[PDB]
């Protein structure tokens, strides 16, 4: 039969990934903390001293930063937020050393209207951070699945419009294309997915079998070109 | 030293609640941080809320207060936008500390944009939290890069002597009313800061005496941490 190493090889070839790690399904520990540890080990090998790491929001990325905090200080890694929201990055940034360089988009995650988001993106202190993010060497993001900032109603319509998952709040369909008649898209302050693709090494950290279709789609769209996930999710991706 | 005597005079002359005057007597700003952290350690009860301004005296203070903030579970909230400008201070706390940050720039490119930003739910929520704080800790600037060299010159021409949180006031302590940066700032205005019951100003340097006196006369702070020479200067203001 087949195990984690074989799932890594298959994922790597099937989605043309640059790096993949697949962690075993059960252990004496919950998946999400173990995803963090694994994403952290992958980033430690990928990042060179003084390089720049763009970070998304969410529990998996915040767990990852925690595990990476020592390497971040020791290796002088500069962190930059991929999205607005400020406070949503504090569980991961809090663990860092005071001398660590962190560049934070000083704006909300989501504006109340598209005109307001467009205004805020043009504010110099925000535009500067958006450019810095797009220029990073490596990115780490979570991946949400349609299976705080979005109402129940919006979530239901996002799904009716064919979204399967999101990165940074931007929703894409089963083929990996951004769903284009979704209003939240034009209201978000951070980097759009088309800009995220500038970053050369884009690591998704995500798991739960429920997320298989979203993770697959994210790779088919090109948004991530490296993956950290778990055994069961990997299997499900491969049959997607 | 003559420190207790300056404390008494300052307290009486400006009707202050608490005052500390540190010896003259070389690392001034470092010792003001110590001073103001000590004052805050005696004022804050467990789980109370501290509103913080930006600048180095305040960020210094925060470093020295960091273990008190953990063990007494002090909740921190930013008085202004800017985010990045608070990071040297908050980086020094651990990750179980509660820190509520205004998610917006310090200054918008126009007053309409400031006003739009202040009405965003996520900004407005933090502004209210800030105004509801138990104690505040701010620096005081003296007219003696969020602002042009050109702007700074016109701000002095308009009769400002000093600022708190980028809000400039004249020698009597009144907010200078024809300065457009005021309507571009995202944070709490000074009139709102005055809701907070204990408002501690931490500032020193003889050149700041006029600004510091004025801040007191306008009621923006009602507690002060400063150094001996500055105290002597304020009192002769």
């Amino acid at each position: 039969f087949e195990g984690c190493l074989e799932y890594e090889t298959q994922l790597r070839r099937q989605f043309s990934l640059q790096h993949v790690r697949v962690i075993p399904g059960l252990a004496d520990a919950d998946v999400g903390g173990r995803l963090g540890i694994g994403a952290a080990h992958m980033l430690m090998s990928l990042l060179q001293p003084q390089q720049m790491l763009a970070i998304g929001f969410g529990e998996a990325t915040m767990n990852t930063l925690q595990r990476l905090s020592g390497f971040i200080s020791s290796q002088q890694i500069r962190l930059v937020t991929l999205s607005g929201g400020v406070g949503s990055y504090m569980t991961g940034i809090g663990q860092l050393n005071a001398a660590c360089s962190v560049n934070i988009i000083p704006a909300p995650l989501r504006a109340s209207s598209a005109d307001i988001a467009r205004t805020l993106k043009n504010e110099n202190c925000v535009k500067d951070v958006l450019l810095a993010a797009q220029a990073a060497d490596v990115a780490i993001v979570g991946i949400g699945a349609v299976s705080g900032y979005i109402s129940q109603g919006e979530q239901l319509m996002i799904g009716r419009k064919g979204a399967v998952g999101d990165i940074l709040g931007y929703f894409f369909d089963a083929k990996g294309d951004v769903v284009t008649n979704i209003k939240i898209h034009n209201e978000l302050i951070g980097l759009p997915l088309s800009a995220l693709k500038t970053i050369p090494v884009r690591v998704g950290v995500a798991g739960g079998e429920n997320k298989a279709e979203a993770i697959a789609a994210a790779m088919k769209g090109g948004y991530i070109n490296a993956l950290v996930t778990d055994q069961d999710t990997a299997a499900a991706i491969l049959r997607s």
